[PDB]
């Protein structure tokens, strides 16, 4: 579905930080909390793709874009971060802060 890809794309392209999640998902919650800890709320969108009639289509497209169909799936300025484990690696190693600095999102 062109429609599903266009919908996913609009989420990624109109929000600097885009997180695809599902219901009662501990690593989604952890990833979102880490990002909100950088005070990124105003430029974040979280989409619950389980509460969606086209979840499988969305997951397959996210896999085409990122290599995995699992949630959370995290994009920053359209760049693929990946999942929560990828976010933790970037956070601990300074890469996340560098990304956000280059976007003007953290001083
Ligand atoms: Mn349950
Ligand atoms: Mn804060
Ligand atoms: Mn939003
Ligand atoms: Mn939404």
């Amino acid at each position: 579905s062109e429609a599903v890809k266009k919908w996913v794309n609009k989420i990624i392209e109109e929000n600097i930080i885009a997180v695809f999640a599902k219901t009662e998902c501990p690593y989604c919650i952890k990833a979102i909390s880490i990002l909100k800890g950088y005070n990124l709320n105003s430029h974040m969108h979280v989409e619950n793709i389980e509460k969606n009639p086209d979840m499988a289509n969305i997951q397959a497209y996210l896999k085409e874009l990122t290599g995995k169909s699992s949630v959370p799936r995290i994009f920053i300025n359209k760049d693929v971060v990946g999942g929560c484990d990828d976010l933790v690696k970037e956070n601990d190693e300074g890469k996340l802060k560098e990304r956000l600095q280059k976007l003007g999102l953290v001083n």
